[PDB]
């Protein structure tokens, strides 16, 4: 069964780190940061790894009932959390938690709904800090605040609806939560990627995400856009060896502008050395070309 | 090339008319009712159609610059709207309005972002009445309004990111806008689809939408589910007669549960005479079985 790549523009393309549309391409050094998202893995053979799960709009979101309110909090709730399609969360799941929960460290802003069993409904603002002490999705539990403490019912229905970051203050998109809280270790990840062979750097898909306030440019990079994932899932296909050559082509002009690396663990390095958005025109797509090692010499950006 | 489904479980399919996963089957006699939705509209072979577009976060969005504040309005803003990637609009184009605009009538809750061209940014909450005659997407205008009236720049790249609906009062999910306004027709649209057969009924995928206040249970039912849509648009493969027989399967079991007509056109009937929720297995999905015509006679459900 051949391997394919769905063929996609990068305006049909959608993060798979937050639930919005791909912006650019984006490469830099690696230095000394440790890459390991938790969202958007993928082996090339479609095993989802680490939180990623399958439904785009479900990333970053969360799930649940409102057991009770922060004790000496004003505008602070507490949240037990199940899956997305609203089933309870096995803490034995070999995961590091919930399929979709967020995998950097800040604070989420969204809109916090509920729908009572009486059907009596509220939607508010809502902050998830998940840097916080108090947010343990591992546990089946995290922390949610609110600007007007009175309006959230008790143990009624409950959804969060990412929108973006409540602050930039904070904000390391490569800093993993302490999924079971503080002194715990995460388990179940999906590994670091880095840049191993000399002259290579990682290339993401990056979205430029939805800020409250303040003055800055946070971005989400991801390692394979979630269609890809999503087509890769599909596909099952066998890899034939541990990474697939593939080259970004204008299919008008039928120009390839350059070639790129697709590791068998789901992740892409080019041959370049700066840190420089990647400008391609808005019809091209990467296309597999062959199956080559790890070894092989790409051309230079 | 062989027709085929995508496989995926009720838990794994998003909504094709509102960013949020399915939760149920659902179907209804037909009645007085006319179903056009424009979103979640494509053929067999790949061919989207009214306003219907690849990214299911970007269903219900917009994006643009507030260009004015609504004249002796507190609260109430002008948007001018460009597409999902931020390229212009093009009224020209034949389309009922920019793709990803929603196709029913109520007033859609939500939250309005800017990152000025200095990095300067907010968020606020927002409405946007698609029932209103301000609501002019197809001539590349809407209004929006706030909460408070101070804190939105003009004239700075602007987002809308929709959670669900403000209201209940009002809602008709198959009710479509006046894209161009007041007393002018829509163009470009999907056309409506019904059970033509004796004894078949519309199968839906059904999502239960977040609201602001009020007791409701406001839902929206798609046509085909957004993966549906994503999977035949990469395939598009020929359809060889005008309906596909599929059949949901309990894969574990083996269990065919139901067997229904998949519509050229890319609708769902089934032999069903009541409005009920359908309630299949999780781990179940349809099935393509085999081409047939348009009065072959199902199994009633
Ligand atoms: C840069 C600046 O950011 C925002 O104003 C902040 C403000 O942040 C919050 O409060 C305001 C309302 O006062 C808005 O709701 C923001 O969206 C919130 O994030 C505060 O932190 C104050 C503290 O003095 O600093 C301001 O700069 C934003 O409202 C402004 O438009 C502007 O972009
Ligand atoms: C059924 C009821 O709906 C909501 O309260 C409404 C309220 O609606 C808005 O204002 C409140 C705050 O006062 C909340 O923000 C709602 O989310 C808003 O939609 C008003 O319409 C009042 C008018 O007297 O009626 C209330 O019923 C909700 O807050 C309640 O929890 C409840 O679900």
């Amino acid at each position: 069964k051949p391997f394919t790549l769905p063929i996609l523009t990068i305006g049909e393309l959608t993060n798979s780190r937050f639930p919005v549309p791909i912006d650019e391409l984006y490469t830099s050094p690696n230095e000394s940061l440790v890459v390991q998202p938790q969202n958007g893995r993928c082996a090339l053979d479609g095993e989802l790894q680490g939180t990623t799960q399958l439904l785009p709009t479900a990333i970053c979101s969360f799930r649940g009932r409102i057991n009770q309110k922060v004790s000496g909090e004003n505008h602070v709730w507490n949240m037990q959390v199940t899956n997305i399609n609203g089933t309870p969360f096995d803490p034995t799941e070999d995961v590091p938690a919930p399929l979709g929960t967020p995998d950097f460290s800040g604070k989420l802003f969204g809109v916090l709904s509920q729908r009572d069993h009486d059907n009596a409904c509220r939607s508010h603002d809502a902050v998830i800090a998940t840097n916080s002490a108090k947010f343990t999705p591992k546990l089946g539990a995290i922390q949610i605040g609110t600007w007007e403490e009175d309006d959230v019912h008790i143990n009624q229905p409950t959804k969060f609806t990412p929108v973006g970051l409540f602050e930039d203050g904070g904000f390391n998109q490569w800093t993993l939560p302490n999924y079971s809280g503080a002194l715990t270790l995460n388990m179940g990840l999906a590994p670091p990627v880095a840049p191993t062979f000399p002259g290579e750097q990682i290339l993401f898909f990056r979205s430029h995400i939805p800020l409250k306030g303040g003055v800055a440019d946070p971005v989400i990079d991801c390692l394979l856009p979630q269609e890809w994932i999503q087509h890769l899932y599909q596909e099952s296909a066998p890899s034939q060896s541990d990474v697939a050559l593939i080259r970004f082509t204008n299919p008008d002009t039928g120009r390839v502008l350059f070639e790129a690396k697709l590791h068998r663990s789901g992740y892409i390095t080019v041959a370049n050395t700066g840190s420089r958005p990647i400008v391609v025109p808005a019809n091209g797509y990467f296309r597999f070309d062959s199956w080559v090692n790890q070894f092989y010499s790409l051309a230079p950006m």
